[PDB]
């Protein structure tokens, strides 16, 4: 799997969240407490990355702009804590698992999100999801499972 | 699967924890961040927890004794929050879900725990563990997914 990036283009739902700093996460004020709505990757190669949370008492849009590194799963972006945003794996039809990381720290925080084409839940990717933060990242790892329409944002 | 309480008797180990109220469960000193190790059923058809956990900046043992119930999945107990403990699903060789429960509130709060016979990682079990806490109890999960010896308690 060399990266298509066009094919990652357009909508995105997310499935589920996991961290490895509980903080970033359990509230709606925290820092990545964030949901992907869109990809759009530019003609140079950046990657634009909408996203929806909750701000000041309403659900709010963002945009996030990345730039391209020498590696094409790594953007250089500027979120809250993050500075990185990794493409961590794809099958471009169905699922997205889609890093913002603090690589600046010695240990890194990150929230890695699980993004779906479409509202299908599947035993496989999820358990492709948990597998994918598992192994190197050897700490414990929160996960937060969402509902549909339940989350405000 | 009529219960067997004799054939849960025996050691355990948390392979992951749940829960609906993150609070519960995020820091050592939550309520129910807690770690299964042991049950005892005895005669009486009553169930003996043996639990672990972090207090007072070390690792203690706790007992917590469950009356059984016209239910025979459910036991009364008392500990911290929790009115109540539940033996939701097991195979009794490999695995076995357990929620401490809070009873008195509209919204039920609860922590659920994988328990297993030995240390080995499963997607058909750790997949169904997800699917338990999922269809009714409908708001957001969080799970915790644990590493070994990392946990030190």
């Amino acid at each position: 799997q060399d990266l298509e990036l066009p094919k990652l283009a357009g909508t995105w739902h997310s499935m589920a969240m996991a961290t490895n700093e509980i903080s970033l996460m359990a509230t709606l004020k925290a820092p990545l407490r964030v949901h992907i709505t869109s990809l759009l990757p530019t003609p140079e190669d950046n990657l634009e990355i909408v996203l929806h949370r909750w701000e000041n008492n309403s659900c709010v849009e963002k945009k996030v702009l990345g730039e391209k590194t020498e590696n094409p799963k790594k953007f250089k972006i500027n979120y809250t804590v993050a500075n990185e945003a990794t493409l961590l794996d794809t099958d471009y039809d169905n699922f997205l698992f889609l890093c913002l990381q603090d690589t600046t720290t010695p240990i890194q925080s990150m929230m890695c999100q699980y993004l779906a084409r479409v509202l299908v839940e599947d035993d496989e990717i999820m358990q492709g999801f948990i597998r994918a933060f598992r192994p190197l990242p050897r700490h414990l790892w929160y996960l937060l499972d969402l509902k549909q329409m339940e989350e405000p944002c």
